[PDB]
């Protein structure tokens, strides 16, 4: 299997207060708190967050917040981008150029997959060529990217709470989404289940 | 080049009060009654509280405007992440001499990749996987929809010196729908 | 008794799109004319966007709503954050048998000062800070189609508190007069 | 008259970025490799990046702030919508600190409004309190607690967010209660983020 889809962690929350060191213990924290005379803090760390889930309180969730970079294509990003809850960090698109060469994308025919790698690669390393032939012409960058095909590598910062990170990968990484997102989205449940076990046990989420 | 359509647009049941900016001065009298401001105009309440930062009574209001544009202006648009927008399936859908050579080389780019996606629809490939190799200019039409806060916001932005030329036509033509459907509050903004 | 009245709704200027319900099931339709499912009815086609998460079509739609509640129950509406919302200038706008009884008793008394307040030129910014949580308040709420979908959903569901569930229950109905496709879909 | 105190802020894993701060400089910087104005100190940086608006360098770092206000103030605060709030159960929570006096505006006449406010807000604490031994659900128990009531809330947002609500809340005209917990919160902000203080001006 191709691995059209990495994400990598940038940072994530951090608690200053006594004897809470993760944000998964602010959250747990949070609950606890908030709520001191309810039996339901008696339970599980798992147990309390996946009952707040089901009962819908999701605020305990939105007391931390997590950035990951993400290295996949400008058409899935396109994507990527629509879940406005995140906070997003992009390449300049004026002092920044494109440096890696595009790769070829699997289509959904053995000779015909073979033919759809040999005809992108052409088209890639026929519009990359005229991209630097631009760029060596004096063409500002923002005039040059036009050209650039949608499967066009590109890494992005992508910033959003923990409730906002449980939907987009719950949704993500549901039966019949796009693989070059599967792929993404799985990416990043990955970086979510190691920061956040105890979310992970609730939502049922095994490495 | 870049264009913009009116879609929808906020429209009150309030007796006497028929477009969405004479729901917006609306709202900000019965909010604040006793207050002197709203002796003035119109346009004079509004500037107003444009001025004292009460955005609220820009969101009593909502604008939908179809974008004729690019996707690497888009890529710049979706960004406004304020804004609510609809674009078309990527399963359901298809598609001085330095300045003459860049016209002409890319019509020739254009019209390979055009074919090659074309030859793949044909032989079966799926639309989301063929759209892969479209380049940044392959022309698109979005729906943004957001409060008049947030077109005052865009349109400012993107109307600045510095923004890309094809994003300022863009904004130029969102510019020309708000100062019809909102010209209490152009007079107000001085477009 | 919290109740509701629509302030104002999207109305689409394209033809053969006259209703802010027509604009999402149009958005519904135009988006996939390759696909299949856009043969189905109008609340079948809407009731599979929702199924299937393409939430967007209920973001073209925009409506406000007057709600007539309390600012104890105002403590919970302000927190649907997805909501934009326009309130009475602080600054510039004035106000079982034993629970009833000793409430009115502290709620008269609470208008006595705050009245007398006012009356010896107190502004009425910290007037209000005597006010109790069960004060009555007009507000506006202003949001997407999709978010005031979650919010009825939310707020009429066994477990929230009983004079939110008849503010929700209020919303519930001028969105089935609006919405009757969207209601039909979500089985309202 | 209202206090703010930091539970927690963005952490950064990149090497050679260990703060909030350091990151948005290095947001700024990876984003736009081929700039001069990256050459420029973390405060410059800032000051260009927030004069021409490229807020989403702001959008990577994240604050949580626990503030001491009363419910009339809250109410103005839970209104900026971009932050993410925290409070007590309305069901399984009960107000134990008494609601103070608040300071009236347009001696004596100052004296009356401190003495029938502690008249007043006693007479909602005795009544909320027996109405809690007499069985009401804690819920239905809030609705006779006024205005002036103590709160404890967190305030979870992105620094942008932080700038923009610190800017609002700190301008002439603002009520005094609400100033003086946004100047609670512009000190804890100025700690975290100095080279941000630094270019807007903020000491
Ligand atoms: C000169 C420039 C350089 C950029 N460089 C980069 C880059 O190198 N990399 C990258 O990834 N991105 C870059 N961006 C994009 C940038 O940081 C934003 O992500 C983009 O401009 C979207 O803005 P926004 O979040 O303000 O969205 P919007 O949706 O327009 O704004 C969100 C909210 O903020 C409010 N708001 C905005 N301004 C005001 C105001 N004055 N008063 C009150 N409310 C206001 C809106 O009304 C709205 O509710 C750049 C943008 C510009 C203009
Ligand atoms: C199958 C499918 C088909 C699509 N087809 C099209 C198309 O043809 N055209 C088009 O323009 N777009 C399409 N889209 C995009 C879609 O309409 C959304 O706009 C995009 O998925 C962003 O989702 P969101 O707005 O919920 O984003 P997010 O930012 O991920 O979510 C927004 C907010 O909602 C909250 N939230 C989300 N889900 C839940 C939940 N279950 N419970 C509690 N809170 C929740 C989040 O926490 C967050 O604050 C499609 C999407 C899908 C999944
Ligand atoms: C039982 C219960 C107990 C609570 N206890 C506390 C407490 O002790 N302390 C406290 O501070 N707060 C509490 N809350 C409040 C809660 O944490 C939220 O702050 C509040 O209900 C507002 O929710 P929201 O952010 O989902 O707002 P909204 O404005 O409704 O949601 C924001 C966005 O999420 C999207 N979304 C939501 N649900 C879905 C969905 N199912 N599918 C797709 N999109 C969706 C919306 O459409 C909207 O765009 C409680 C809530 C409940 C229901
Ligand atoms: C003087 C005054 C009078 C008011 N009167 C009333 C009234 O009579 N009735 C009533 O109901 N409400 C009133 N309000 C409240 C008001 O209209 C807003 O609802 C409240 O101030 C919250 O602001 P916000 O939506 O900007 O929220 P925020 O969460 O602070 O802002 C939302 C987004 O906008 C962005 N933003 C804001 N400013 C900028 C900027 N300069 N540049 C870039 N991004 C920016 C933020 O960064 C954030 O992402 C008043 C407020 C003030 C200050
Ligand atoms: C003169 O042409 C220009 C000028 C400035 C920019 C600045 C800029 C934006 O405004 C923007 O939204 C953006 C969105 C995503 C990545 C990068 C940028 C980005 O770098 C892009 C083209
Ligand atoms: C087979 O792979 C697929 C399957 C489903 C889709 C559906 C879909 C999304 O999910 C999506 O977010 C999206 C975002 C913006 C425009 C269109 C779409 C869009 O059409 C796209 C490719
Ligand atoms: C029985 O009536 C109830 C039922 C549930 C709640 C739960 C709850 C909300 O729903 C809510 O928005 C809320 C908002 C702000 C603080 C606390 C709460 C909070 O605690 C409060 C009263
Ligand atoms: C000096 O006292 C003041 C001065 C101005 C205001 C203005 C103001 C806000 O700023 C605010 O969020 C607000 C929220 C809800 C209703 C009214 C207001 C409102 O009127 C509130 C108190």
């Amino acid at each position: 299997a191709s691995m059209t889809g990495s994400a990598k962690l940038i940072s994530v929350t951090k608690p200053v207060v006594e004897g809470v060191n993760t944000a998964e213990e602010l959250i747990a924290y949070a609950a606890r708190v908030s709520n001191p005379e309810n039996q339901i803090n008696n339970k599980t760390a798992s147990g309390l967050l996946k009952y707040c889930i089901r009962h819908k309180h999701w605020s305990i969730f939105e007391t931390a917040f997590m950035t990951l970079e993400l290295k996949t294509s400008r058409g899935i990003a396109a994507q990527v981008l629509r879940h406005r809850s995140f906070h997003f960090q992009e390449f300049s698109q004026r002092y920044a150029s494109v440096m890696e060469t595009p790769p070829p994308h699997q289509a959904r025919p053995e000779d015909d997959q073979t033919w759809w790698a040999t005809e992108q690669e052409k088209l890639y390393a026929q519009s990359m060529e005229l991209y630097n032939k631009a760029l060596e012409k004096g063409i500002a960058k923002e005039c040059a990217r036009f050209i650039l095909p949608l499967s066009t590598p590109t890494t992005i910062y992508m910033s959003g709470t923990i409730r906002d990170w449980i939907h987009y990968i719950e949704l993500r990484t549901s039966n019949g989404t796009q693989r070059e997102h599967i792929d993404l989205a799985n990416a990043c449940k990955e970086i979510f289940i190691k920061e956040f076990p105890s979310i992970a046990k609730a939502l049922d989420w095994v490495h």
